[PDB]
């Protein structure tokens, strides 16, 4: 029992592929190419470095991209005065506004100033609506990017047992409303049986509920909450976090997963990084030409 | 140990007291008395005698009702327009359609159809992605006279253990979001650890996670799903279920083994005069709100 490695780097770079043949079609059609605008305010690293990110993907599929980077003092007002220009723009398909904002800025009310057409994050209140209703939507990048590697791997969830850690409404949340609900409806979920746990969950609870698991995905960014004790043999476990500390002097990346142990006792397991943070870009590619193609 | 029999109808009761205060004061301070429409769809009998006790409970707090009803054979198109036009009645502060629906009309679009201000189920897609990001809005009805049996009964919920069975969209569901979510956001939650289970869960799964609950919450419309070797002693158990069946006639029971797991649980509620008559009374809640305009 040595733990399959899924790369997640290798699955996204598959989708951007299929995400580039069905851009360069659809503009070989007579069809505008189509053009995401990236809107990152502030100086936070890891905003600076998944945008840099989103924009590599963009120009590798053949979808034209702007990053606008305004200060963090910029005003609530002044944001939603460029989201309406962004919105009025006809060579726009899709709008993005990298989170986390600064405190002054409200998120929910810039999330729900995206035209809905151009969401392709799937955080306005219409799509979100729609998601935990089973209808066709966008959906978010990350949770979809979970889900398409637990289906690309062909990991069975029909009557398994779930534990998501996490409760955010961009991550942890709707991984958990994709795997709990019904095949048969609209926008299918995965009828798992799903735990969710957050910051008020004893370890000790946790633990109990993870021994228990089919599948752990771990949303919460917290190095080590997850170690092989908690999983059960033979387990798919996905790690989510990207947490940055310091090592033995450099600054690094790893997960909320110990992979090293884990890897000893898991049949699956994602490595941060290369895991699941490139399938949210993947995903995101698809969401966009899915909005330039005005099929939702 | 004998479980304390939680009353349903108590709780109601002076739930209904704190709406019929709260509607006298509004009256009294010049405002308009609220008025409930519902909107009633063929012949259902538990559709009916569950429209009645709402409609009942509006008269005796002070709220104005009326009762609307049509027949099956009514098309999706003259439910519409009946719809727009309680939307456009400025009379008319909470509308509901009672489900469920003859087959050939869509339930959704119905429920999309309803003005989200007057939207005092809570079903509007607007309603639930709301509820989904913690933030304030009309909750459903049934979800939220289960919150308020926790609450009102003191049980704790930060950092428990609560398994819901059942995931439909009106119940399962929503009762599952409250209890997860976080205390300190503007819709506060339950900071529970929350499994949710459903028709593909197999019953020995079930057991797995039901005897390590603090709270088992039933919503799958199954009798005995849940059984006193499922639950963990001392452990609340809440029981949405209304089915119906036989006695050595006719009887309703819940989900729940009632005699069996009244011995085992610290807390039960009986099916009827449990959660029932809590839908009813956080209806008369939200009725207020929407006729007060908050959202
Ligand atoms: N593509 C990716 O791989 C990707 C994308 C975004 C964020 N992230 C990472 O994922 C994490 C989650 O995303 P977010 O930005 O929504 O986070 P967030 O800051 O909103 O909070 C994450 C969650 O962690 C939970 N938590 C804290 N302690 C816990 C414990 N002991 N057990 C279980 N849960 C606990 C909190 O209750 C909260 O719901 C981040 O911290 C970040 O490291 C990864
Ligand atoms: N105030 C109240 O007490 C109130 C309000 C509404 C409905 N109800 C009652 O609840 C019943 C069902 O309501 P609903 O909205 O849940 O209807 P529904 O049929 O849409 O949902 C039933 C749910 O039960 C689940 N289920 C089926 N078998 C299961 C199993 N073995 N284990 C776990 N879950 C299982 C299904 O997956 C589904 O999500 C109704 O028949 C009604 O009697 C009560
Ligand atoms: N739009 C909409 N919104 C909703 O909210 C809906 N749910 C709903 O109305 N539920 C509900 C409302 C009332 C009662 C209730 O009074 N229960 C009593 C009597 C039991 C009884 N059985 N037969 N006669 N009486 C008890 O349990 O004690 N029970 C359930 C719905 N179906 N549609
Ligand atoms: N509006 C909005 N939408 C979203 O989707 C959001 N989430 C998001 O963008 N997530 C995300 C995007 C990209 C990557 C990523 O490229 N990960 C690399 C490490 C990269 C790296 N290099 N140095 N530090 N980190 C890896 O994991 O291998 N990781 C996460 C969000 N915050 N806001």
């Amino acid at each position: 029992m040595e733990a399959v490695v899924i790369s997640g780097r290798k699955l996204a770079q598959q989708i951007k592929q299929e995400v580039r043949q069905e851009v360069e079609e659809w503009v070989a059609s007579g069809n505008k190419r189509p053009h995401l605008s990236v809107i990152l305010v502030g100086e936070n690293p890891a905003s600076h470095s998944y945008v840099l990110n989103k924009t590599r993907a963009a120009a590798v599929v053949g979808i034209n991209s702007e990053t606008i980077m305004k200060p963090a003092s910029i005003s609530e007002e002044e944001l939603l005065n460029l989201i309406n220009k962004l919105n009025n723009d006809d060579n726009v398909d899709g709008l993005l506004v990298q989170l986390p904002l600064p405190e002054h800025i409200d998120e929910r009310r810039i999330c729900n100033a995206v035209s809905p057409d151009k969401d392709v994050d799937g955080f306005h209140v219409i799509n979100v609506g729609r998601m935990c209703l089973d209808q066709y939507s966008m959906l978010p990048a990350t949770p979809w990017g979970v889900w398409e590697i637990i289906k690309r791997t062909g990991i069975p969830t029909l009557g398994k047992n779930v534990v998501v850690a996490g409760r955010s409404k961009n991550v942890g949340m709707p991984i958990a409303m994709l795997l709990h609900t019904d095949g048969a409806h609209e926008r299918p979920g995965g009828d798992a049986t799903v735990t969710i746990s957050h910051r008020y969950t004893p370890k000790e609870q946790l633990k109990k509920h993870t021994i228990l698991a089919d599948i752990v995905i771990s949303a919460a960014g917290i190095p080590n909450l997850i170690t092989a004790d908690m999983i059960k043999e033979g387990a798919a476990v996905i790690d989510v976090g990207i947490n940055r500390v310091h090592d033995t002097a450099k600054p690094k990346l790893v997960g909320d997963v110990d992979f090293e142990g884990v890897r000893q006792k898991a049949g699956y397991i994602t490595p941060v990084p290369g895991g699941v943070g490139p399938m949210t870009v993947a995903m995101l590619m698809k969401n966009t030409i899915i909005a330039a193609k005005k099929v939702l």
